[PDB]
């Protein structure tokens, strides 16, 4: 398998663009940044609102938990390469503690609202608008030879008062090289594409479009998360019960993949459910043939058949967002 767009971005660029192991980190001054309050945490970092003591401007300080040199360089290089792109979080400095060597990444501040409380209040137009803004970020990173590989609501910061969005946490992101076999232990379970779940390692930017489609399904159907598996096997089952097993077998045969027999046994046999099986009273104002059409074109087993992010931006579901942007 090869990406159908942007396959040659790293082939054409200087080796230094993508050879992140050759990066020499240029450390700033740790005392320029002071922690104000904790705002997030995860397996690989704790996140704080901070202040730059020189100019009294807010920032975000991401303090990294113990990590290999290779992995920190990958995230720094990808952030450096993407800084300035539409709706991409901006890495401003990189510092570390002298005694422990604990590194902190310093970002422009973003004033986010908890998605679990925000999404119930978004109107149909707001869903179209924020998904468009997220697609700007995905088409940009893909155009720069990068897959994010962890798109989920937790990594999409939205300041709803200011209608501003940033795609954050580039810690799982990778450069795309044609034919490379990648680790499938990426993304959050509920957003993992079928490629990860069936061990197709030569995947590409289209992985991010499956994760996007799971986010979008969750928003328009008001079902968080949309595919609610308890482990990676159960995740494929939850997908197969919606998309049907016929499509799955076609996919598996095309890429000459066989399922582990236990996984095969769990998946069983399922007809394709129609997307309208999911509409109900709470979500009804958000669900339309344009939304379903757009969703159906993202949630395909075959990663080669999904819309690209640039194709998604042009889908008529977004016509009003485009028209508004034009003036
Ligand atoms: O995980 C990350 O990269 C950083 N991270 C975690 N929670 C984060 C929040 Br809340 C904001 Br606002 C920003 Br900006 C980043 Br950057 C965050």
């Amino acid at each position: 398998s090869k990406a159908r767009v942007y396959a040659d971005v790293n082939v054409l660029r200087p080796k230094e663009y993508w050879d992140y192991e050759a990066l020499t980190v240029q450390w700033g001054e740790q005392d320029d940044y002071e922690v104000v309050r904790k705002v997030g945490r995860g397996k690989y970092s704790e996140v704080f609102e901070g202040i730059n003591v020189n100019n009294n401007e807010k920032c975000i300080i991401k303090i990294l938990k113990p990590v290999k040199k290779k992995k920190i360089k990958r995230e720094i290089k990808i952030l450096q390469n993407l800084c300035g792109g539409p709706n991409i979080v901006k890495l401003l400095d990189i510092v570390r503690d002298q005694h422990s060597k604990t590194p902190s990444l310093i970002f422009e501040y973003v004033n986010n609202t908890d998605f679990k409380v925000l999404y119930p209040t978004l109107t149909d137009y707001d869903i179209r608008y924020y998904i468009y803004e997220l697609l700007k970020a995905l088409d940009y990173c893909h155009s720069q030879g990068i897959m994010h590989r962890d798109v989920k609501p937790h990594n999409v910061m939205i300041d709803h008062e200011l209608r501003k969005l940033r795609l954050i946490d580039w810690g799982l992101a990778e450069f795309y090289h044609p034919g490379k076999e990648y680790n499938v232990r990426v993304a959050s379970r509920y957003f993992k594409g079928p490629e990860l779940l069936v061990d197709l390692q030569d995947y590409d930017y289209s992985l991010d479009m499956w994760s996007l489609g799971c986010m979008f399904a969750g928003m328009i159907f008001r079902k968080e998360p949309f595919f609610y598996g308890h482990d990676n096997h159960d995740q494929l089952v939850k997908i197969a019960k919606v998309l049907g097993t016929d499509g799955l077998n076609v996919y598996l045969n095309k890429y000459r993949i066989e399922l582990d027999p236990q996984l095969e046994a769990l998946v069983g046999r399922h007809s394709r459910k129609p997307w309208l099986k999911f509409m109900n009273a709470d979500n009804q104002h958000l669900v339309s043939p344009e939304a379903i059409d757009f969703l159906d074109k993202l949630l395909r087993y075959d990663h080669q058949e999904r819309l690209t992010a640039l194709e998604a931006m042009t889908h008529p579901y977004f016509q009003q967002v485009r028209a508004a942007e034009n003036s």
